[PDB]
């Protein structure tokens, strides 16, 4: 049985990222027909790795660059796959277009910045009118101290004002879409805990103001420091559960949006590493998937050689070896981590209706 079938029997959609623009000579994903076929076999949901980010659509002023997104999403429609929009706003100035970061907003009313954000949101949402879920704001909380990341929009309007406004515009122009705040907070005791607390604060204030946020997106880029079973991990597990408890207590649904497993703390041996990633995936998914409000699960690529962890520098391994962070290897063969995921999908509670 395919991962989408296990996920669907429990009321959960299963999907994956797929890309065209970045890291093409090495991380060739959409242009590989066999990879497309594997994705269509195991998944019924697609997300754009980079093709619907602001930097890809409007890297300079003028019309949007829908070419690659249109191509991949036409493919998704002909293979019967639901589509997410990733992402409307990526808060850090290193993820906004250069001309956007160079805007002179302080000289103009706040209504001007509101007009700019409305234009962007309206364009993106009415062009992508069949999309089921939008990542409205991406990574708006500092993983160092839980403070809100600043940009030329938040400096002018206020951070919470800007995020609330983005969510309201997304709701206005995509009224059938699940609106998600997407970020990579997770289990951990130090800056991980400060990240979780700042994100809880943002979600609490957003629900308090009446903002139309529907869900939190756990990117779930897990590693060996996210281990939760065992006495040594009692506190980490308790605290992670507390975070998810608070989130679903605010009336927020959940998504697993960018799953992969950072293998840099595991041995060079392919078999031992596959076993360690499988057990870690099983533990983390058993904990996180026991929340019936988590109706979506996506892999940030499903083959090792196309995964971003192969080139992202903070994740290079001390030995020269390539990471093995997804459920399929470079030859598109299933790994033990796929088996762990299938087990977690079998043993998890039925999603709430």
């Amino acid at each position: 049985p395919a991962l989408k079938d296990l996920a669907k029997a429990k009321g959960m959609r299963f999907g994956s990222a797929i890309g065209l623009l970045e890291d093409q000579d090495t991380r060739k994903s959409f242009r590989d027909p066999a990879y497309r076929a594997l994705m269509a076999r195991e998944c019924n949901m697609i997300v754009a790795e980079n093709e619907t980010k602001w930097q890809a659509l409007q890297p300079k002023p003028g019309p949007y660059q829908w070419g690659p997104a249109d191509e991949m999403f036409a493919w998704a429609r002909k293979e019967g796959m639901a589509i997410r929009g990733h992402a409307l706003i990526w808060q850090d100035p290193k993820w906004l277009p250069a001309w956007v970061n160079a805007l002179d907003l302080k000289s103009k009313p706040v209504a001007h910045a509101e007009a700019i954000l409305r234009e962007h949101a309206k364009t993106v949402c009415t062009h992508l009118k069949d999309v089921i879920s939008h990542d409205v704001v991406n990574e708006a909380v500092s993983p160092k101290d839980g403070s809100l990341i600043q940009n030329v929009f938040t400096k002018r309007m206020g951070a919470v004002e800007q995020i609330e406004f983005a969510f309201r515009q997304a709701h206005e122009h995509a009224p059938k879409a699940q609106l998600v705040y997407n970020d990579f907070m997770g289990p951990g005791l130090g800056d991980r805990a400060k990240h979780r607390a700042g994100v809880l604060k943002l979600l609490a204030e957003l629900k308090k103001r009446g903002a139309p946020i529907h869900a939190l997106g756990l990117q779930s880029h897990i590693s060996a420091g996210d281990m939760m079973s065992g006495p040594a991990n009692a506190a980490v597990l308790r605290e992670w559960r507390k975070f998810l408890d608070e989130v679903t207590g605010m009336g927020l649904d959940l998504l697993i949006t960018e799953f992969d497993v950072n293998d840099k703390a595991f041995p060079a041996d392919f078999a031992k590493r596959d076993a360690a990633t499988a057990a870690l995936a099983r533990d983390y998914l058993d904990v996180t998937l026991s929340y019936p409000t988590c109706r979506d699960f996506l892999l940030w690529g499903m083959a090792d050689h196309v995964n971003w962890l192969q080139v992202w520098p903070d994740a290079k391994r001390p030995d020269g070896l390539a990471q093995r962070p997804t459920p399929y290897d470079s030859q598109l063969r299933p790994k033990p981590m796929r088996e762990a995921i299938a087990a977690s999908l079998r043993a998890m509670p039925m999603r709430k209706a």
